[PDB]
């Protein structure tokens, strides 16, 4: 499970007494002789500045001083309700605790409100440095305070997008490869900083900038690492290592830019927005290190400022494109307008490895949008950190459940032709498309032979997702059965998608999961007049429903099956009722006697009907009220009618099949296919994934993942 973190509501439901008021560092130097933070704390308080596992705390100075003794003078600086922030990396443990690691890359200064010029950064690093070597010492003290603060956590435990519609994916990795290969960093520098007419420089060239972990959301973190590189220490010369490097973090925006990008899906009449980095520059830690290892930490104090200087002032030189979104797109074919961005953000998942390394094939870079005007008013950067890790793949595309069932399953039920786009509702809460007012399910010629409808209550069609599978079910299916009985069905069937090979393209197929499940109920008094009518008629019903048609079977196989029918009759509150499990279903499967050879015959029959029913679909995706009435009056077994929807239903999986391929055709051809196993004409899944990503491509995708797991998941490789 994956564990959000809401710094918003944390902050909203709060600790300065487990800080004693009075601090106190020292330090002593060359350049310079002693430098020394006293002051006093007001107050600290979590902010809504963190992401994930790193939040920010803001630790306000009531008053104090740095002082910097040079050896001869010395500088003095008031810190009066001066603040400071602090980021830190929280590991949960069992009991509710955290635990806080004290590695300069997770446990840092991001800010503080010191006034100063570009000259005195070296209060500004002095103010920091001592600061942080003070958090360490009462890490315990802070571990404490994170322990008390009443964090708030929702436990995701299927895959997120966290608010968003759609996401684009990739590995750090991969967003590595494309940054090397671009080649848009700066190479060569020369930073400088100056103070009280010292001079500090260096001057060398960096290897390609390679995205990295410790951040998240909207922080992005870079290693810059140094090719090699002269130190200038005031006259005092080190040549780097060849292990140096400078770790720094930066924001990305989407910036206005006049269209460049070709989207093949689409007319190409958005506005497009190029993710590039914002404008500066925190570091965070480095790594600076002379070949003869004499350099003091002092002396890597200065550099950092010189490198300080020097990314604040060129970091617009890294003119890296980390995505190019059209915005407000119209879609060449306008069923597939739900995919284009209305409303974009970015996000970063960092991954590490069990020894606390980067993984940055796991790690995942992200562009986030929302479709079809979806406002999102509280846009999380947060990206689920397990999709990469799942799919195994360098890249990924995500579409939510709620879309899915808006844009899927409500088709898909459509398509079915057993409801009219009149009655039929989406409920998002509960993942679900169902029938908002009774209906008509069908005629049905009864045991007495009189045809009769068959009919449903409001909310008693569904088509759902439930723990990541398609869901068809029908509840109290009533009819009038013989005799003036009532009786009353419930059938369920789950259903996949997943994806398979065939022609060795990666084909999206709806298929059957498990054997059915199917329940009867009748008053109890009917029961007891009318027993072996009843069962007749029961067995008559699951046969159909089982084997998808009406046909006629042994003598023997209908007392077979009614032995087995009593045997699960039970009496609840004036009702006998009959459940009819799995395995009963496998059973009278058996006893029906029916051979593999008739049972194609009934599934080519039920696939001929369905494409000749699907000619009356419009473009749309919808049939007309009148021709809805006009196949449901016709007398059927109820089990032939849900067969031959269910033929629509897998069908409708076209839409992910076979992009372009009028919908009514599209479902014809995905229906004759999946009956002939031909799908030499099916490009499969990868014409899915063009309209994915037409309008929101990176700086350069054969798909080989594809499931339902918390939202729908493809995963590929570019």
């Amino acid at each position: 499970p994956f564990i959000y973190y809401d710094w918003k509501k944390t902050i909203l439901k709060n600790i300065n007494e487990i800080i004693p008021k009075t601090f106190f560092m020292e330090l002593h130097g060359t350049k310079i002789t002693n430098s020394t933070l006293n002051g006093t704390w007001k107050a600290w308080n979590l902010t809504d500045e963190g992401e994930g596992s790193h939040p920010v705390l803001k630790c306000i100075i009531d008053d104090g001083y740095l002082d910097m003794n040079f050896g001869a003078s010395s500088e003095k600086i008031p810190l009066k309700n001066v603040w400071i922030k602090l980021c830190m990396k929280i590991n949960p443990n069992s009991d509710g605790t955290y635990s806080i690691p004290e590695k300069s890359s997770s446990f840092y200064i991001k800010d503080n409100s010191l006034k100063i010029s570009k000259d005195n950064l070296i209060l500004d690093k002095y103010l920091n440095k001592l600061m942080l070597s003070y958090f360490k010492n009462n890490i315990k003290n802070i571990e404490m305070f994170i322990n008390k603060s009443r964090i708030q956590t929702k436990v995701v435990g299927d895959l997120s997008l966290l608010g968003w519609n759609t996401e684009n994916s990739v590995s750090f990795r991969t967003m590595n490869e494309f940054i090397k290969k671009d080649n848009l960093y700066p190479k060569d520098f020369k930073a400088v900083y100056s103070y009280r007419k010292m001079t500090f420089t260096a001057t060398g060239t960096f290897d390609s900038w390679e995205m990295t972990t410790g951040a998240d959301g909207r922080n992005i973190r870079f290693k810059c690492p140094i090719k090699s590189a002269a130190y200038d220490l005031d006259g005092d010369v080190f040549n780097s290592s060849t292990e140096n490097f400078l770790l720094i973090q930066v924001d990305l925006t989407y910036f206005d830019s006049k269209t460049t990008i070709n989207d093949p899906t689409g007319e190409n009449d958005g506005k497009q927005f190029n993710l590039k980095v914002k404008t500066n520059v925190l570091i965070v830690t480095y790594n600076l290190t002379d070949t003869d290892g004499s350099m003091s930490s002092e002396d890597k104090d200065f550099l950092s400022l010189a490198f300080r200087n020097w990314f604040n002032d060129n970091i617009q030189q890294f003119e890296q494109i980390f995505a190019y979104i059209l915005l407000d797109e119209t879609a060449k074919i306008p069923e597939y307008q739900w995919l284009k961005p209305t409303q974009i953000s970015y996000g970063s998942a960092s991954v590490e490895t069990a020894n606390d390394e980067p993984d940055l094939d796991a790690s995942i870079f992200s562009a986030m949008s929302m479709v079809e005007n979806n406002t999102n008013s509280t846009p999380s950067h947060a990206v689920d950190n397990r999709m990469l890790q799942l799919t195994k793949t360098q890249a990924a595309f995500g579409i939510s459940f709620p879309l899915f069932i808006e844009h899927f399953l409500k088709q898909a039920l459509l398509s079915s032709q057993f409801i009219s786009v009149d009655d039929i509702v989406a409920d998002i809460n509960t993942l679900t498309i169902t029938n908002n007012k009774q209906i008509i399910f069908g005629k049905v010629e009864n045991s007495d032979g009189k045809n009769v409808d068959s009919s449903l209550k409001p909310g008693k069609l569904k088509l759902s997702l439930q723990n990541n599978l398609i869901v068809l079910e029908l509840f109290d299916l009533t009819w009038e059965q013989g005799r003036g009985v009532t009786g009353h069905f419930d059938f369920r069937q789950e259903y996949e998608l997943t994806l398979e090979s065939k022609s060795e393209k990666q084909i999206p197929i709806l298929k059957v999961h498990d054997e059915p499940e199917i329940e009867y109920y009748v008053e109890e008094a009917q029961w007891k007049a009318n027993e072996d009518m009843i069962v007749s008629a029961v067995v008559g019903t699951v046969f159909s429903m089982i084997l998808g048609a009406g046909m006629k079977l042994a003598g023997s196989a209908l007392s077979k099956a009614g032995k087995l029918i009593r045997s699960k009759a039970t009496t609840i509150k004036g009702r006998k009722k009959i459940y009819i499990n799995r395995s009963n279903v496998r059973q009278l499967r058996k006893d029906s006697g029916v051979t593999e050879m008739e049972l194609q015959r009934i599934n080519r029959r039920n696939s001929s009907i369905a494409s000749e029913d699907a000619r009356f679909i419009s473009n749309n995706g919808t049939t007309s009220i009148q021709t809805l009435g006009d196949m449901k009056k016709k007398p059927m077994s109820t089990g032939q009618r849900i067969a031959i929807g269910v033929k629509k239903i897998t069908g409708t999986a076209v839409m992910f099949g076979a992009v372009g391929l009028n919908f009514g055709e599209m479902l014809i051809n995905y229906i004759n296919a999946m009956e002939n196993n031909d799908y030499s004409a099916i490009p499969g899944i990868n014409s899915f994934m063009q309209q994915c990503i037409g309008a929101m491509q990176w700086p350069d995708l054969k798909v080989t993942f594809g499931k339902l797991q918390g939202i729908y998941l493809l995963g590929g490789t570019l």
